[PDB]
């Protein structure tokens, strides 16, 4: 199965520049938690803001254009990066917004992160429609000393 991971502020909101509106280290860890040891697929423009390989896990990136760095895996088209990946349990698709637009329909399950503030941004999370999906997990969260704002980690199936 594939599934998307996302961190969503207030109104589906995902970033601006090329950048996170937020800083949350324990949300980082719930990511890192959830793929580490798994292929993850995100595109140049996210690839550019991670800024570097991810340690345990298979980093593809989507760029039309050639691959600027030998550490990653290159592709060119969904089928590609799909292909890329080759037989594994799950696929982690990582974003941004193009990408999560192109492979929502694919996924079949969703590892989202509410964060409790309202921030204004670029790139928003593709419409979901909840009919579709069964939340099966929640885990809430105050702000703290290192993370300014709440949220709610949550787990969807497609139904
Ligand atoms: N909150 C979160 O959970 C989360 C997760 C990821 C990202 N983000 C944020 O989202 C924003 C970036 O997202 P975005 O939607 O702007 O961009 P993106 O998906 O990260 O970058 C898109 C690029 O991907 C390449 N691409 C995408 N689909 C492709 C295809 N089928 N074949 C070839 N190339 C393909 C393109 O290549 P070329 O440039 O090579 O033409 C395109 O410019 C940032 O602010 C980022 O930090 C948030
Ligand atoms: N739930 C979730 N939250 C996010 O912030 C998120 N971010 C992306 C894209 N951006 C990033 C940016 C940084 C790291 C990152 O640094 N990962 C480290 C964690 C800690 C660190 O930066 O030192 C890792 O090892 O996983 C991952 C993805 C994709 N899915 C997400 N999913």
């Amino acid at each position: 199965m594939i599934s998307l991971i996302a961190a969503l502020a207030v109104d589906r909101v995902i970033g601006m520049e090329n950048a996170m509106p937020w800083n949350l280290p324990a949300d980082l860890a719930w990511f890192k938690r959830n793929t580490l040891d798994k292929p993850v697929i995100m595109g140049r423009h996210t690839w550019e803001s991670i800024g570097r390989p991810l340690p345990g896990r298979k980093n593809i990136i989507l760029s039309s254009q050639p691959g600027t760095d030998d550490r990653v895996t290159w592709v060119k088209s969904v089928d590609e990066a799909i292909a890329a990946c080759g037989d594994v349990p799950e696929i982690m698709v990582i974003g941004g917004g193009r990408v999560y637009e192109q492979f929502l329909p694919k996924a079949q399950k969703l590892y989202l992160t509410h964060i409790d503030a309202e921030v204004e941004g670029d790139t928003h999370f593709p419409d979901y429609e909840p009919d579709d999906w069964e939340s099966v997990f929640s885990e809430f969260h105050d702000a703290d000393a290192q993370n300014s704002h709440s949220y709610c980690f949550e787990i969807l199936e497609r139904r």
